[PDB]
């Protein structure tokens, strides 16, 4: 077997990950890392297990050696259920599908404020900062202050990467007590004089008799902080890599605009930014072939099965006409993601942006392997120049 920890960052850093899921599918499925940590591999057991939450629980907490948060993600069913639906209020199709000229909106003030240079950094510039504008935007962050909770962001989900020293462990938890203050403000302001952003619209919330405390509107607010910044960065930087690295595929989208809802779902498929969410055992039980014990934890690799052969002819292969295309980059089943028509929008708009501003867009180096984040959770590029021939603004 390969000899892998994964638990360990730089399993994630590594360009050679995908040789070793390769390796599982064909050999053994349910995985037993070299700590003797469980992980399925294939599309078929991540499914299998997503389907059986009695079974795979989430009231663990997601990952592999942390306890459970009392948020969305950690709960199971009937309390998650409730705790969803309270938070599907911000995340309706009608309430998500009008933020689109928004969104559009600050596509074309990043846009604008690289055009003319004729070179960015596709991380630093683009791909970074538009997620987090979203969702500053939505919680009432001013523009100047996003900066701050992009830190902060980053804290969590280095945190949530690794196994933190003592230091990284009390940037975390300052990190948290700032959210907490800034987060407690918006909702002592809105509940009295609400207005239509995210946290008027939860406050305003009810399922079945039922409202979200402070506590939750906290701790759910935060999860969508963490949950949609940089992972919708990967998605962009990473999708947009294997665009400029397959120029037939960069082809096609700019002379078919209507080819543009698979090309997303192909960069997703292919970037899968969150590596793995874990489950724990209630039961011992045989699965896919392995034997598990009740309270370990298992991994849901979604890259891997994103890479599975059995379901996707030629994984290697990008291609953005790619039918189906039923990845697992979101998940499946009762905590399939919450936000993922939001990030798909993002995804849409900024890609629809590039495509048409940035015509002629580039990698610096069409041979450059370029370094992924050493993480063990949510990972992609630290950073991606690229050239273009320079535009003025649109204003
Ligand atoms: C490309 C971008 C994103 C990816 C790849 C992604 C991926 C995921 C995954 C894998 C899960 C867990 C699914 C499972 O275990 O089966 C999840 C859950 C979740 N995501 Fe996302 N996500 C993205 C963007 C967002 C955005 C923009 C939001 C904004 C709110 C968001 C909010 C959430 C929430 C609240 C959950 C918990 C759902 C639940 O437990 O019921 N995510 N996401």
């Amino acid at each position: 077997a390969p000899d892998v920890d994964l638990a360990d960052g730089n399993f994630y850093a590594s360009r050679e990950a995908r040789a070793a899921y390769r390796w599982m599918r064909a050999n053994q499925p349910v995985f037993r890392d070299r700590n003797g940590l469980a992980a399925a591999s294939t599309y078929q057991a991540v499914i299998d297990a997503e389907r059986q939450p009695e079974l795979f629980s989430n009231a663990g907490g997601i990952r592999p050696d942390q306890p459970a948060l009392p948020m969305m993600i950690d709960m199971d069913d009937p309390a998650h259920l409730l705790r969803r639906k309270l938070v599907n209020a911000g995340f309706t199709r009608k309430r998500v599908k009008d933020k689109e000229a928004s969104i559009a909106a600050l596509c074309d003030t990043l846009i604008d404020a690289v055009c003319e240079r004729g070179e960015c950094d596709f991380v630093r510039d683009l791909a970074a900062p538009l997620p987090m504008a979203v969702i500053g935007d939505m919680l009432g962050v001013r523009p100047e202050q996003r900066d701050m909770f992009l830190r902060w962001s980053d804290d969590l989900v280095t945190f949530l990467s690794s196994h933190v020293s003592q230091e990284d462990f009390q940037i975390t938890m300052d990190a948290f007590a700032a959210y907490n203050d800034f987060t407690r403000a918006t909702i002592a302001a809105r509940r009295a004089d609400p207005t239509d952003d995210l946290v008027s619209v939860l406050v305003s919330s009810e399922v079945d008799g039922e409202r979200l405390s402070d506590d939750e509107l906290v701790m759910e607010t935060l999860l969508i902080l963490i949950g949609g910044d940089e992972t919708t960065r990967h998605t962009l930087s990473g999708g947009t890599e294997q665009l400029l690295r397959n120029r037939d595929q960069w082809d096609l989208l700019q002379r078919d605009p209507s080819l543009l809802p698979g090309a997303i779902e192909e960069m997703l498929r292919w970037t899968a930014p969150v590596k793995n969410m874990c489950r724990v055992l209630t039961a011992d039980t045989e699965f896919h072939g392995t034997a598990l014990c009740a309270g370990e934890k298992m991994m849901l690799l979604f890259e891997s099965a994103n890479f599975d052969e059995a379901v996707f002819c030629e994984p290697e292969k990008f291609d953005v006409q790619r039918n189906p295309n039923s990845h697992l980059a979101f998940g499946f089943g009762t905590h399939f993601c919450l936000g993922n028509q939001l990030a798909r929008l993002e995804l849409s708009l900024m890609t629809e942006r590039v495509l048409r501003r940035l015509p002629d867009l580039r990698l610096v180096a069409d041979d450059s392997v370029l370094p992924l984040r050493p993480a063990n959770f949510v990972s992609g590029l630290e950073s991606m120049p690229v050239v273009f021939t320079p535009s003025p603004p649109l204003g």
